[PDB]
Order: structure tokens, then sequence, then C-alpha cells
């Protein structure tokens, strides 16, 4: 039926398990006080490499193939800078492979030390997306290794979708899990497995207003991609989402929750002030949807919700501008 | 024997467990590679007021009486607006009991503000420490309340001790616990606990260098005070060891480690940035001690350290003066 089934997010968890952390599920009862609900926060801020996205990323070196004649991928190749990057380039020093990132000229020169400092190797393209893929595609092409998309790529979802697994594990008495929203890799992944194990739990997304493209497909019924590139502090959940993550996002998501900058923002410094947690803003986002005015729409039997704070990769001494 | 034992400990934690968090006890890959050691790190900024405090605090509102006819306290006053203040107000608020913090009459705008959004209530006083005195009595007297202190008071001693109760529950094969001592309630609560059901496990105390009171006491077998108030970044860590918390720390800590300002600077920043743990400075001491040149030859048999997180309360709109 779609793009991954439950038995993918089984075989992900089983070749992952090894390498990751089985991240924690933490309380707050000032959070619980302020939402009326009773709260959960899996965090995936203490995952490896600072985010959930090591579960794709290693799922994806440990079970994909470059092509009908080699089983064993021999490098690993994105255009992704951020999270995903830093996670696939873990991926691959695990398995001994080398990573290369795809960087155009302009990036930033933050950037290009940031990507050095994790250990993988700089291709330079074009600012275009012809010379992007002109370039990743044959930097692939001819290290023989795979290119892993970072929300896409079928084994991605699938390993993301294993921090639902834990999260029914943990929580067992959990009503909704509420998952931030960019590409749609971690929601559909999560999607796939509650509906698959429990679908009397709802799955809501939570996205940034300035970035609704998840919202505004949900809305019309079709795949609506941002027709900008959108401008948020949420710098994980840019990406819209894609081919592969749309139809399990449309059948298999309960609602979707947007929220402002400012709600972004103000939901960010309370975990810092409040929890201790030193979430990214990005993973602010789902807080944000829960303390939001839609929110209240969500029946009241609706009582035990964990949220995923999905990454800690936040810049202090450089970012931090905004507070 | 002192002025608590370990009856006064169990006493203690039935006092308080209905209120205050079970914290958790993490752990970091990196960390267990930078020390060569297998840490757990008690997270005690998760407490109930972003610091241990409320555990000392809350066992002093539930077992100390006013000098009035009636048992309970009917308020509490402090003259702290830091960590031990902000724990004493909670439980008051826990006890439906005022907290009143004296204040001179010329403490700037922002500081009153913060006060009260904590929940304190304010009485002036002029100036001195003449007037703060005699105003801390009167109220105490006219209210009926009650005042303690931040480490020297037997209900907070034995309150604090609480937290090793937990800890050898939660690490069952710990062998030391690294502890960060100012007054030391903190450090002899623990010991004491420590010593009366596990004495085999280790009791390392940490503390700066520049307010190394506490060192130089054991150093010379007896109780050697800071000559001068001790600039340091760890402002928890301000007061001198006292008359009541020294003979524990004489008989029952196994060693005393310092540290740098530099070191609790960059242990700090280590937290923050590789365990997403928004810390307070004086938390990174004993971080700071575990990562130290004399930490590192500890003998080897000492593997599993269990180090107090003790607090998260930073101000995060004045982190910039160190980073
Ligand atoms: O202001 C505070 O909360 C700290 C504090 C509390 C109690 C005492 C005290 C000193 C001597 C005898 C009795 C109490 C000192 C300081
Ligand atoms: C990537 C990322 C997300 C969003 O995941 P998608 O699969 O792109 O929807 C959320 N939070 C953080 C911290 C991320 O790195
Ligand atoms: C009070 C405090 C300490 C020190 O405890 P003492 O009992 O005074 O030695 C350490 N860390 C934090 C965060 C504190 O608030
Ligand atoms: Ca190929
Ligand atoms: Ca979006
Ligand atoms: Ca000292
Ligand atoms: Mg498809
Ligand atoms: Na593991
Ligand atoms: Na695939
Ligand atoms: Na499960």
């Amino acid at each position: 039926q779609y793009d991954i089934s439950f038995a993918d997010v089984e075989k992900a968890h089983i070749n992952i398990r090894d390498s990751i952390h089985l991240t924690p599920v933490l309380t707050s009862s000032i959070l619980n006080q302020l939402t009326g609900r009773n709260l959960f926060f899996k965090c995936e801020l203490f995952q490896k490499t600072g985010s959930f996205k090591i579960r794709g990323a290693l799922n994806a070196v440990r079970s994909l193939v470059p092509d009908a004649l080699e089983r064993k991928p021999k490098a690993v190749v994105t255009h992704s800078s951020g999270n995903h990057g830093q996670a696939l380039t873990y991926a691959a020093k695990l398995e001994g492979i080398p990573a290369y990132i795809v960087v155009p000229q302009t990036a930033p020169d933050c950037k290009k030390l940031a990507i050095q400092a994790y250990g993988a190797s700089i291709v330079y393209c074009e600012p275009s997306d012809e010379s992007r893929e002109n370039v990743a595609k044959r930097v692939t092409e001819e290290t023989e290794g795979i290119m892993v998309h970072p929300n896409q790529e079928p084994a991605v979802i699938a390993g993301q979708g294993t921090i639902a697994l834990e999260v029914l594990n943990q929580v067992p008495l959990v009503d909704a899990l509420v998952v931030p929203v960019g590409g749609g890799g971690m929601l559909a992944g999560i999607a796939i497995t509650v509906k698959a194990l429990k679908p009397s739990v709802k799955v809501y997304a939570a996205e940034p207003s300035n970035a609704d493209d998840c919202y505004q497909s949900k809305l019309k019924g079709k795949l609506m991609p941002n027709l900008y590139p959108p401008e948020t502090i949420a710098d994980g959940v840019k990406s819209s989402i894609g081919l592969n993550t749309w139809p399990i996002i449309r059948d298999l998501v309960d609602d979707i929750f947007t929220v402002t900058e400012d709600e972004i923002k103000c939901a960010t410094q309370l975990v810092w002030e409040r929890m201790k947690l030193l979430i990214e803003p990005t993973a602010g986002v789902g807080v944000a949807a829960v303390l939001s005015q839609h929110f209240q729409t969500v029946s009241p039997e609706v009582k035990n919700i964990c949220i995923v704070l999905s990454g800690g990769n936040v810049d202090l001494t450089s970012s931090i501008t905004w507070v």
C-alpha cells in the first residue's frame, strides 16, 4: 500500500538497535499544569548525533544497496548539511565507509567548517539544482555510494518510525503522539507504526505557520509543497512533504496544528527554562502545538500525549540572537 | 554521632517523597569516553524548583515548628532569592502558607519582579545586616513562621541525604558519588546515607579552587572557612562549610577535588553541548572534578561514578559572559 509497512519499521529497529540510544521519556508538572494535558517528552535530543535522524540514516546505510551488482554501499552521499548530514556521516563512520556532502559554493564558511568537523568530505556544486543533482548523482556513481534523501527515502522513513515503537513501549497508556513535520519522514514512519499497532492512538503533526505546506496539503487533499523557501526559526522543518510521505500523512495522520514564530520561540524558551532541556527551536514546534489555541479542540479523552523532542543541535554561541 | 543520623534521612524520605520528583539518572557515551569511567548523572536539575534544595526545604517546612502555640508553621521567611529561597517558597506553596522574602528597599526593580514571579511576598528592610536580621526576626515572629538555614539546619541536611537513597537504588553497582560542596548540607546528607547503607561506596566532594575551604579543612583536620567571600562562577557553592556539616565531612567523605574556574566553565559548556542539559555552573563543578587531572589517578576499581547535577537555575539572558 504505502512506501513502507510496519514490517519495514521493525526491520529498521532490528537493524539499528545496537547503535542508537533508547532515549528516555521525561515529564514536567509545569507543562502538565499549563496545557491541560498529561505530557510525556520523548527525548530524541539525547539521541546519538543530537537528533532522531541517526535512526533513518543508519537504517539506510545498513539496508540500501548501491547497485544490482553490489550488495554493500561503499560511501554515502547527501545534499543535506544539517541534522541529516551529521547523522548520515556518523552512520557511515560506524560502517567504515566515507561520507560526502554536496554543498553549494555559496554555503556559509561556518557550515563548511561544521561539515568537516563532523568528519564528512565536501563536494562543491553550483547554487543551482541542475548542478546539485549533477554533482550528487555523479559522486554517488563514482564512489559506488548510496544517495540518502533526508525524508523521502523509504529506508529513512522506516528508521524514523522506530521512535513510535519505543514510545508505545515506554508510555503504555499514551493517547496521542505529537510530531514536528518538515519532509514528513518522521511523521510518516511514526504514523505507519502507530496505526499498525494501536490505531486508537492519535497521530498529530505540528508545523510552523510560516512553512505550512503539510497543513495546506491536508486541507486541500493533495500535495501542495511550499512555493518558496520558508523563513522560520524552525530550521529543521523547512523541507516540504514529498511524494513518498504525503500519502501516509494524508491517510494516517489525525490532524495538523500550525504555530506562529512567536509560539515556537516561547515554547522553546519554556522548555529551556522549565525543563532544562536544550532543544533546538525545531523541537519546540511540537510543544508550541500542544500549547496553541487550536489544540483545545482536541477531545478531553485524549489525555496522555507524548511530544517528540526531535533534536538538540542548537548553536548557543551564534544562533542565539532571538532571545 | 552528628547533627543527623541515617534515621533522619529515612524520615525525610517519608516526609517529602509524595511531593518531589524521583529524578532520572542519565548517561553520556562521550563523557564516559573522556573520563575512562562509567558515569551516571543524577539529574537534580529536573527537580522541582530547578535544584535539589526542595528536598531539605520541604523536610524543614514539614518538621520544624514556630515559636507559637500552633505546632505548624504559618509562614516561611527567608533572605534568599536564589535556589534556597525558591525552594522554600515552593515548599510554602505546597503547605498553603505565605513565603516572605526580606529585601533591602534599594533592590532593583528587575530583582523584585523576578522574586514575585516565583511567588514570594516581599517585605522591605534597610540595606544593613542589622536591619535585614531584625526585619526577618520580626516577620518570623509576627507571622508565627520559621526560618530555615540553607545548609546547617539538621532537617535540611537530612532531606538532602535522600538524593543518595535514590542513587543507590537507581545505580545498584555504583562505586562513588561526586557531590559539589558549598555549605556542605548536600555533601553531609549524602555522606551519612552512603556510609550507612553501602560504606564501600566512595563519597567525593568537588569545589572551586577559588573557594577551597573544604579541601583545606580536610587537609588540616579542622574547620578552616574561606577568609573572605570567594569569587567564583559557581555561585551556589560560595558558602563555607559550617559547624554542623564539618564533622560529617571530616569523618565520612573520602576525598575532595578542586577545580579551576576554567575547568568549571569548560565542564558546564561540555554538558550543555554534548548532553543537552542546561545545568547551572555550580552543577558543572562535579563534572569538572571527574574530568580533572587529579581524578584521572583515582583507582580504576572505582568505575561506576554518579555525579549529582545539582541544579539548572541559570540566567539564560546572561550566559554570554563566559561562553
Ligand atoms: O535567609 C535564609 O533563608 C538563610 C538563613 C536562614 C536561617 C539562618 C539562621 C541563622 C542562625 C540561627 C537560625 C537561623 C541564617 C540564614
Ligand atoms: C529533520 C528534523 C525534523 C523533521 O523531520 P522530517 O522527517 O523532515 O519531517 C524535526 N526536528 C528535527 C530536530 C529534525 O532534525
Ligand atoms: C545549594 C547548592 C549547592 C551546594 O549545596 P550545599 O549544601 O550548600 O553544599 C550545589 N549546587 C547547587 C545548584 C546548589 O543550589
Ligand atoms: Ca547506484
Ligand atoms: Ca512544512
Ligand atoms: Ca568551598
Ligand atoms: Mg512512492
Ligand atoms: Na546501544
Ligand atoms: Na529504500
Ligand atoms: Na512497542
